[PDB]
């Protein structure tokens, strides 16, 4: 029956709002109290005032905020009906891989073709400034921006993304999973949830479900580059430290 | 209205049984099948440091518990109509007070029900621990003995725990008016329920409102201990 899921879709929006303070809705407003834009070396030196080299400072900046994003997605995951009940060793597995795919989804919410929100929306930072960095980091965030723009085209809601965020973490198709059946069953309901939500919220985006499920192809492909790229920067610069929570995931 | 109150009582009760798989009725039934843990040796058998592993299962369950509490607060009339920030606050603080209340329904003098009922840890086993954990649950056991002496049923608890949840004095509530507004309602319902289901028990109502002073005691003191437990996985620490 519908109300089964309609109400499940509600439970998850409400947790979504309660777990991530920068929503797609809040970003879209501040991308159309305006952000301080950074598009040059010095505008970064203002960015300190207003809100080791730059490419390394700015990389370590992506890392702190991601340690706090991983915090946010754990909080959200606990909320998902079933997840807390599952095997403990697999909870840790689902997050270990389920995190990054979530990140570059929420990322897209903060992105347009031109750049990316920063410091909780306080600032903006160009897609072309980023390209113009130090040899390893001049390619740090480029495919993100590419996928951001194709992914954002579906023009998803927050309420949509909350169920899709759910489906992601509860994969089953993940490496190291002892009990796969109960994961895959939670997801059968989340997919069932998601299906009706895309019909109702976006009644024109025909095969939006299909076209959304399709973007999990793009998403892993992104994670793969980030991993081996992230793996380089350790060899280039063993001076750099990583946060242990980020270590675990990686 | 004498009839409205009897309605809130039932809506709350009903939601409570859906919300909580293991009732105090059937937890009492069990207590008088369950695999007991009384030795170290029973333990390594029932699984199929050691002081650490036991503490940390209390953890995994304590987090399952939280979720079924959040599910249950949903059905409290107009709970959801509250400011979402305020919902988070009420749950955040009340959750612990309701865990020991429900941990009473699993406890008797000599130990506590385990694994959603399939087990029984001796109270004397629990007492027989290391200084970091050898009087961990000892305080708890005294609360539940005195608490269970009020012979509340789940019909009463289901109204009682709703009231814990909406206690309007929590740190950081933004709009306290409706929070107390509902609590006034659940109080009015709990009065009628205690006076109906136990007309023999005089001032039971008054006596339940004092154990809430105990609950706030046992919860700060437990807080105090899970920071003393910080004087002895990164992704898992974050889970808890
Ligand atoms: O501090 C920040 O919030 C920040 C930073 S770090 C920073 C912020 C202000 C001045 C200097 C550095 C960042 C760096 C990149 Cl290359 C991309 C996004 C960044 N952000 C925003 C952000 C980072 C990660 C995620 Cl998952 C979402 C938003
Ligand atoms: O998973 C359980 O059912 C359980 C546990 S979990 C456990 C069982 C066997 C060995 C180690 C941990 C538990 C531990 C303690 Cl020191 C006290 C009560 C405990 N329980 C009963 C319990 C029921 C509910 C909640 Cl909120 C917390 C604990
Ligand atoms: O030992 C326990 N919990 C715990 C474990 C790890 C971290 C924090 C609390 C426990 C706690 C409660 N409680 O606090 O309401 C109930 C049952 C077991």
């Amino acid at each position: 029956e519908s109300a089964d899921l309609r109400a499940l879709a509600k439970h998850l929006y409400d947790s979504y709002i309660k777990s991530f303070p920068l929503t797609k809705a809040k970003a879209r407003a501040i991308l159309t109290k305006s952000p301080f834009v950074i598009y040059d070396m010095n505008s970064l030196m203002m960015g300190e005032d207003k809100i080791k080299e730059v490419a390394i400072r700015i990389f370590q900046g992506c890392q702190f905020r991601s340690v706090e994003a991983v915090q946010e997605i754990t909080e959200y995951a606990k909320s998902i009906p079933g997840f807390v009940n599952l095997d403990l060793n697999d909870q840790v597995t689902l997050l270990k891989y389920g995190v990054h795919e979530i990140i570059y989804t929420m990322l897209a919410s903060l992105m347009n073709k031109d750049g990316v929100l920063i410091s909780e929306g306080q600032g903006f930072m160009t897609r072309e400034f980023l390209k113009s960095l130090r040899k390893p980091f001049g390619d740090f965030m480029e495919p993100k921006f590419e996928f951001a723009v194709k992914f954002n085209a579906l023009e998803l809601d927050d309420s949509d993304l909350a169920i899709f965020i759910a489906v992601i973490i509860l994969s089953g198709d993940r490496p190291g999973l002892l009990n796969v059946k109960p994961i895959e069953d939670i997801q059968d309901n989340l997919l069932q949830a998601l299906e009706l939500q895309l019909k109702l919220n976006h009644p024109e985006s025909s095969q939006l479900f299909a076209k959304l499920l399709q973007k999990m192809t793009d998403l892993r492909q992104i994670v793969t580059e980030h991993v081996q790229l992230l793996q380089v920067i350790k060899k280039t610069e063993t001076d750099m430290s990583l946060h242990p929570l980020l270590q675990e995931i990686y």
